[PDB]
């Protein structure tokens, strides 16, 4: 069954959890559906992210499957958070019109992970939002080099990788299969499972 929101909120829905968040501009109808599925759409957005997964992130492996429309500026990413230090990660699977996370990311090396070879970036965000309030915190990211839609992400790869070019995670907060979008428009589909 269907429970759309529109308001920032975190919970657990038919076994998963899930998080979604935006700022103030701008429509996102978040749509928790059966199972590890969720729906979003979003308009006149300025930032907004979220998804399905785990209220707290591990080395499992996570599969997704579905469909990612982002004409504009938009992310499919398994995405997450840690404490101690703070920090924001990415595994981008699919992007819109531009590819994350421009100069402000540092490249640090690749990873060959599931099929795919993915570029690792440091970017550091400065006074931005995040679970913890406004904080100034690194993202770490790997961003595959061409675009996938569905599969298998083994999350150890890339913490293994990022650990190896010097960045540390911190105590695990969520850990879910997000969508992002930032100052566009689009929608996505898209159903999680782990092991
Ligand atoms: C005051 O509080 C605050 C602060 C921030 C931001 C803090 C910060 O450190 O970064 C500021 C800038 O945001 C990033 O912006 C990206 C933006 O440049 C990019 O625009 C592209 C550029 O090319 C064009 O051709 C594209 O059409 C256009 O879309 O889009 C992505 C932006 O970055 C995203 O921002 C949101 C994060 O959640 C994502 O991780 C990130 O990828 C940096 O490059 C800085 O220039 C924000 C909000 C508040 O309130
Ligand atoms: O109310 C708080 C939320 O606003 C906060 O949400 C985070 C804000 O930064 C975004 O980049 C994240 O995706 C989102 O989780 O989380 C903590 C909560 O208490
Ligand atoms: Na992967």
């Amino acid at each position: 069954a269907q429970t759309c929101l529109t308001s920032s909120q975190t919970g657990t829905n038919n076994g998963f959890y899930y998080s979604f968040w935006k700022d103030s501009p701008g429509t996102v109808n978040f749509c928790l559906q059966s199972g590890g599925r969720y729906t979003s759409n979003w308009s006149g957005i300025n930032n907004w992210v979220g998804g399905k997964g785990w209220q707290t992130g591990s080395r499992r492996n996570i599969t997704y499957s579905g469909s990612f429309n982002s004409p504009g500026n938009g992310y499919l990413a398994l995405y997450g958070w840690t404490t101690n230090p703070l920090v924001e990660y990415y595994v981008v699977d699919s992007w819109g019109s531009w590819r994350p996370p421009g100069s402000d990311g540092t490249f640090l090396g690749t990873v060959n992970s599931d099929g795919g070879t993915y570029d690792i970036y440091r970017a550091q965000r400065v006074n931005a939002p995040s679970i913890i309030g406004n904080a100034t915190f690194y993202q770490y990211w790997s961003v595959r080099q061409s675009k996938r839609v569905g599969g298998t992400i083994t999350t150890g790869n890339h913490f293994d990788a990022w650990a190896s070019v010097g960045l540390n995670l911190g105590t695990h907060n969520y850990q879910i299969m997000a969508t992002e979008g930032y100052q566009s428009s689009g929608s996505s589909d898209i159903t999680v499972s782990e092991g």
